[PDB]
């Protein structure tokens, strides 16, 4: 399928574009800025080997995707969410942002709501579908990397929410687990930052999750 | 060491009950009811074979302990520490409970504090540990069962935490790993409405977690 990376161009977006693209899906990077699209899709398509990864600026990403992941923090998240709403309603949104804080004693989930959900609702759209939330970006973006994690995936909407898991679960190493509707995207983004603070408080690098 | 389990009739006592004992260490089962406290103490003797393992009313249980765990549902086992605060509070208490509701449409975490920092609040002691709200109990109660779970650990006093940790490590398949300050424990405690969701979503069985 065609999957737009929207802030594509930063950590999650070039793991994302990477495992994706040798895969052989279509991928757009998308970016604030044409150029730097053009210039980080031309860097992936030259890590990868074989791949089809073009750049354009978010919009026009947008416009040209299925699919569209929003790999970008979270409060930026939902006003570039609320500029491209009309594309966006439409099409199948991933939504892998997490908001955490960090203060004295460890990470904080830091919403009263979840960021999916909020997303969902500046959207206006029942195709929201929340995940990767634990898939750290550096291990993710390291070809040579060797992992096994389990991928939390809630969503409303039945069809986009198989399309999103069928996706996921291409990619060697990960494995999709349906976590149920929208309203459980708080336990699952919560997820992030408890792993922070195990990292934090036992001195261990990035780490992902597994269910056994 | 001497470990009371209140409420260490249930589901999650047995599986303590079972693999402490065969360690070595003195388990006194609690109940509100000191015969069914002392049934149970005799099926577990029966199949841990050589072990320590009595039973007796909670509130007796509680002042024969070094340890005590609240194996009893999140808000009875409040209540229950708050009727026996005075003896708790010079103890360490574990505390496995998880502010979990089943609902139609899925698990939600049911409370806004963490239950561990209410029941701290309740016996206003610094010595409770927040810890294994992630072993399902069937599981870990089947001692032919193969598993290979962490254990998050939660606490503010690192003396406690220390012995916590320690006494969970002899544990074979089980791996503590420290989560912080007892302000940590809500995000530790919502791993369970997570996997509950899964479990339900997914059409799984029992599962524990794993960082990697
Ligand atoms: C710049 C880079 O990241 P950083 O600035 O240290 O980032 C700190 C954190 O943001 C980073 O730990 C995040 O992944 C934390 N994190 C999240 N952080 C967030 O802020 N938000 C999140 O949602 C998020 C989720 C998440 C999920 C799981 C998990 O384990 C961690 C997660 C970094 O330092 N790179 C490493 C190397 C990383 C790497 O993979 N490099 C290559 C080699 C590259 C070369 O050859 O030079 C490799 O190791 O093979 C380094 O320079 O030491
Ligand atoms: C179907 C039923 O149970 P179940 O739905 O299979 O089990 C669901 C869960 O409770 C169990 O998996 C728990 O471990 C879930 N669970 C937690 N459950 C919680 O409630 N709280 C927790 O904190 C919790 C943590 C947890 C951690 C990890 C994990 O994977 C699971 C965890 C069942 O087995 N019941 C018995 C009967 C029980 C009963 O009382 N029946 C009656 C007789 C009924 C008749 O006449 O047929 C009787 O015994 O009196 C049976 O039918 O075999
Ligand atoms: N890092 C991780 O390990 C990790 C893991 C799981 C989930 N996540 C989540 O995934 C999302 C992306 O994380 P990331 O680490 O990839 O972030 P990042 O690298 O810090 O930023 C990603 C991109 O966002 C764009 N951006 C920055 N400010 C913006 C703004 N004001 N408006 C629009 N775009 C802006 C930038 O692209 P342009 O400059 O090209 O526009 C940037 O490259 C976050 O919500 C995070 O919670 C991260
Ligand atoms: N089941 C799991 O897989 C699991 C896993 C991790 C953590 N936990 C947590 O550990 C705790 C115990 O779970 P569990 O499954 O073992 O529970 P459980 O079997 O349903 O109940 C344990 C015991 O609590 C006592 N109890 C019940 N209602 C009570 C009340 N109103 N007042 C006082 N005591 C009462 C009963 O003992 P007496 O009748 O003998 O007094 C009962 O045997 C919970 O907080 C749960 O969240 C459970
Ligand atoms: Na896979
Ligand atoms: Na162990």
């Amino acid at each position: 399928m065609r999957v737009a990376l929207l802030g594509g161009t930063g950590n999650l977006g070039k793991g994302l574009a990477l495992r994706l693209a040798t895969l052989g899906h279509e991928i757009v990077v998308g970016s604030r800025r044409e150029e730097k699209a053009e210039a980080k899709a031309a860097e992936y398509r030259r890590i990868a080997g074989d791949a089809s990864i073009t750049g354009m600026k978010n919009e026009d990403a947008a416009e040209a995707c299925d699919i569209a992941v929003l790999t970008i923090p979270w409060e930026h998240a939902i006003d570039t969410a609320r500029d491209l709403k009309n594309i966006l309603r439409e099409k199948i949104v991933v939504s892998p942002l997490v908001p955490v804080s960090r203060g004295a004693k460890g990470f904080t989930y830091s919403s009263e709501r979840s960021a999916a959900e909020i997303v969902a609702e500046v959207l206006e759209s029942e195709k929201v579908v929340s995940a990767l939330h634990t898939i750290p970006a550096a291990r993710f973006a390291n070809l040579d990397e060797k992992f096994d994690w389990d991928v939390p995936v809630c969503g409303d909407d039945d069809e986009s929410k198989k399309v999103v898991m069928s996706l996921i679960s291409e990619i060697d190493g990960l494995r999709p687990l349906d976590a149920g509707p929208l309203s459980n995207s708080r336990l699952v983004e919560s997820l992030t930052p408890l792993i922070l603070n195990i990292m934090r408080f036992n001195g261990m690098g990035e780490l992902g999750i597994k269910f056994l």
